[PDB]
């Protein structure tokens, strides 16, 4: 169970509904209270905006707001902002860089993974069960009852459920999209041979498991689409969607190849130094000055990026200057 | 001096003569004894074939032929193929592949450089000046007559030169081309901002030397023209030109940045080894089983591409399993 929002206009949510909708405009996905009573009386929510990423009007996700008991962060641009800083409480949320992920935690027990580019992730914790309302319908392990439209009521229009939760009051109404492939045909021999990996022999192992035929048009219809420029970091978005949903079953599997979304772990290297080596699966519990080796959060998974390898001499990471030193003075 | 083949109709005499041409046919780049007498009946030869690549009509090479003394060399999907085995005499060249580029030199004093994709740069010894006739006209150190086209006459139509060098008798005639960027106008943005890191401050060592604007121009319109898929190639290839347009003349120089271009040298690292760091000068004279410490070809230059960086024991390569071996057996 969790949202899986990424490319253009693909999601799924906590119980298991696969829909998609483009449009230009501002949505919520997860709600609390769902405007009524306030029971724990936290008021989380999380928003992002769409832009008209690619000629084909496919728009794409550019900024994401979360806001949490008056405190605001923004993202855009790979880089973190945080507006309005209220002298009571403390911080509630915790700002991690795993790999490629962009990831930010709450004490509530809400958890966001974040690509820097295009995709994200929502998981929620099972006691929220039930009085959540958005775009990733009721946490409560239905597809039947997923499509409430801000109104408690189901219904069977996808393009009329993703627009009861624009936010604007002046912004223009969705529209069913195109088909990018037919719009770029002379792209879907490319695409095609690109996107065959995933039904090729290495991933074989959650071929066995679950039917990635949802994906692999998926990833033709995000290849055939992403034509403005830029189409790899489109391609490699829609293959990681698929690898990342594959990872949280439980199996790890490896998919990178030299040829394909290659990764720069060495540059981070100084010189005389070599202590950043891909790790496939995904590394387990690290140790740092914020986060030491007996403290770690388990709720995470193995995900994917470069991640340092510290000497066994000054192991601890520094975060601060992306390199292994012994201790934060 | 060198012949410099790259992207779509990019040439470099030997002289310093910069022209363009595109066409789909076969053609000769340097021929021995201008088919004349045979002064030292050596005979070499490299051919080269264009195909229709983008959708623009711009096309780039494919495949290159070299005919040597009955020998020939078929290169295409970045594999080395060799067809005629003749019973005589032994095997003049040596097939090498260093960082990025696959290197062939010859016996005679001839050094050919390959990318495996669309590059391709021609030296020549200066024991073979004048007597040469091709696209790359004559090696006289005089861009006034390097535009001989097959019969010892210069002339100042440039399509009219690049025609004289068909090989197939039936085959198109190549034509002017277009505009890359008047083409695809809404690329035009993104290739300005892909391609304006040559003129910033990163490479103002060469732009206190050279003037790239012709080989800026190349990169905006090697961007345009790449629409039917992987641009991230055409632009690539495009800034390497420069690159090492500025390397030969001496002067070590750092491009590479993660979010560009970026190479995968943690892939050939096999499990907890890191013995693989990108080199952005060019790697030194090396050591292994073929080419032991003390033989070295200093012909070369560092060009660019991923090294291994072989441990202080064994650190002799052995270039069959791609590791490094104390001594091949
Ligand atoms: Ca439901
Ligand atoms: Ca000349």
């Amino acid at each position: 169970a969790t949202c899986a929002v990424y490319g253009d206009g693909h999601y799924l949510t906590f119980d298991g509904q696969s829909y998609s909708f483009n449009g230009d405009c501002e949505y919520t996905l997860v709600q609390n209270h769902c405007g009524g009573k306030d029971s724990t009386q936290d008021s989380f929510r999380v928003v992002t905006e769409n832009v008209p990423c690619g000629t084909t009007g496919t728009t794409c996700s550019k900024a994401i707001k979360i806001f949490l008991g008056g405190f605001e962060l923004k993202l855009s641009h790979g880089k973190v902002e945080v507006i309005g800083t209220d002298e009571s409480q403390e911080v509630p949320y915790t700002i991690q860089q795993m790999g490629i992920y962009l990831v930010v935690d709450t004490d509530i027990g809400l958890v966001l993974l974040w690509d820097k580019k295009t995709s994200i992730f929502i998981n929620l914790s099972p006691e929220f069960k039930g009085r959540v309302c958005g775009l990733c319908g009721n946490f409560d392990d239905i597809a039947v009852n997923d499509f409430a439209t801000r109104s408690r009521s189901v219904v069977g229009d996808v393009l009329e459920f993703g627009n009861s939760w624009k936010l604007s009051p002046s912004c223009p109404d969705a529209l069913a999209p195109k088909d990018p492939c037919t719009a770029n045909p002379f792209r879907k021999s490319w695409a095609q041979k690109q996107c065959s990996i995933l039904h090729g022999p290495t991933f074989a192992a959650c071929h066995a498991h679950v039917e990635p035929a949802r994906y692999y048009e998926a990833c033709v219809n995000d290849a055939c689409a992403c034509d403005s420029g830029g189409d790899c970091e489109c391609f490699c978005t829609a293959v990681a969607a698929y690898a990342q949903a594959c990872h949280e079953v439980g199996l790890c599997v490896s998919w990178r190849t030299p040829s394909i979304c290659p990764l720069f772990c060495d540059y981070y290297n100084p010189e005389g130094q070599c202590e950043w080596h891909y790790q496939p699966c995904g590394v387990p519990c690290l140790r740092t000055c914020r986060n030491p080796r007996g403290d770690c959060l388990r709720d995470v998974w193995g995900l994917e990026g470069c991640y340092p390898k510290c000497p066994p001499e000054a192991p601890i990471f520094d975060e601060d200057k992306m390199q292994c030193v012994a201790t934060c003075p």
